[PDB]
């Protein structure tokens, strides 16, 4: 009935928005480990669902283009305004990712070596509710397998918006669908093992100690110490998974997830050891050790370099 737009096909149906490659490079961004809900469904063409809409972007040299799916067969026609600022906090494009790359780079001879080949690599404001539960699934797993896991879950579990081709699209689910009696072991079904305990806890843990998705804003606007502590007392989430919502979530750009990735990375790239801890590999005081140290060498946006080092390390 439907289908996917290109900027061929249909340039009626497309807006665009000013922006430099070197602000924004969608094939590095876009599936680098952020979001799982990005697919290159046509060549240089990245559909996918953003709060109960679907978009197409595409890009040139100097501009962003943009198609909306509205769904419930309403009158097809451009992205508004409002709906082109829902974009532009998505990739947070207020802030200069160029003035950044300079800024480090003065001391770190690494990163001067990487942002030449892998430049517009910008984190995205997504979601806290996405974002969580995302990352609960994300443990100990690949992009290639958590996207799996986060569509299956929003197939399941989130309403309908559009389908286009052979691809039913679904917005995220609310805390109440994942926190009910029956959910553990439907996600243990569609795949997700032992995380499949985490998404409902937490889910049931945010609605009844916490109160809701009010306490997600309330995390945002609360300082990233407070929030990270928060989050910790959820079921599955730990500075790990806590620090990924913090970064790409509640507006802690500071915020450094620390796996084994950022391990490897450090460790290899960076000739970087646990100095102070007694232990040789990961622990929980190593770990914030490592977060630190990032911290200290990039400054308070160390988590937005960190992602140009992990969309480098993937490719
Ligand atoms: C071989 C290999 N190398 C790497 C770096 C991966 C890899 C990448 C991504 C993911 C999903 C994930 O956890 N992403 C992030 N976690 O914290 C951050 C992110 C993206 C950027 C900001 C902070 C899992 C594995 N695989």
């Amino acid at each position: 009935h439907m289908r996917h737009r290109t900027l061929s096909s249909s340039p009626a149906l497309w807006a665009s928005i000013p922006c430099p490659r070197s602000e924004l490079r969608l094939d590095l961004v876009l599936a680098s480990g952020q979001s799982f809900r990005w697919k290159e469904q046509s060549p240089a063409h990245w559909s996918g669902v953003l709060a109960d809409q679907v978009w197409t972007l595409t890009q040139t040299e100097d501009q962003l283009y943009c198609t909306v799916y509205r769904g419930d067969d309403s009158q097809v026609s451009r992205p508004t305004l409002e709906e082109l600022e829902t974009l532009h906090k998505y990739f947070q494009l207020d802030v200069s990712l160029a003035q950044l790359y300079s800024h480090w780079a003065s001391v770190d001879s690494h990163f001067q070596r990487v942002a030449q080949k892998f430049q517009g690599v910008r984190l995205l404001r997504q979601d806290p509710t996405e974002c969580l539960f995302s990352f609960i699934c994300s443990s100990n797993n690949n992009i290639a397998r958590i996207t799996g896991m986060v569509e299956r879950l929003c197939q399941a579990f989130g309403p309908r918006l559009i389908q286009l081709d052979d691809v039913t699209y679904h917005g995220f689910p609310n805390l109440h669908a994942l926190a009910g009696p029956e959910a553990e072991t439907h996600l243990r079904k569609l795949g997700l093992g032992y995380r499949a305990r985490y998404v409902r806890a937490s889910a049931k843990a945010i609605l009844e100690e916490q109160g809701g998705p009010a306490w997600l804003q309330q995390l945002r606007v609360a300082p990233y110490e407070e929030a990270h502590k928060a989050l910790c007392t959820l079921p599955g989430v730990g500075a790990k998974v806590a620090d990924c919502i913090c970064l790409m979530a509640l507006d802690k750009p500071q915020a450094v997830p620390v796996d084994v990735h950022v391990w490897q990375i450090a460790h290899r790239d960076y000739g970087w050891h646990p100095k102070t801890s007694q232990a040789k590999g990961p622990s929980p005081l190593a770990n914030k050790e490592l977060g630190n140290f990032f911290r200290n060498l990039w400054g308070p946006y160390a988590g937005w370099a960190q992602a140009v080092l992990f969309s480098a390390d993937l490719r």
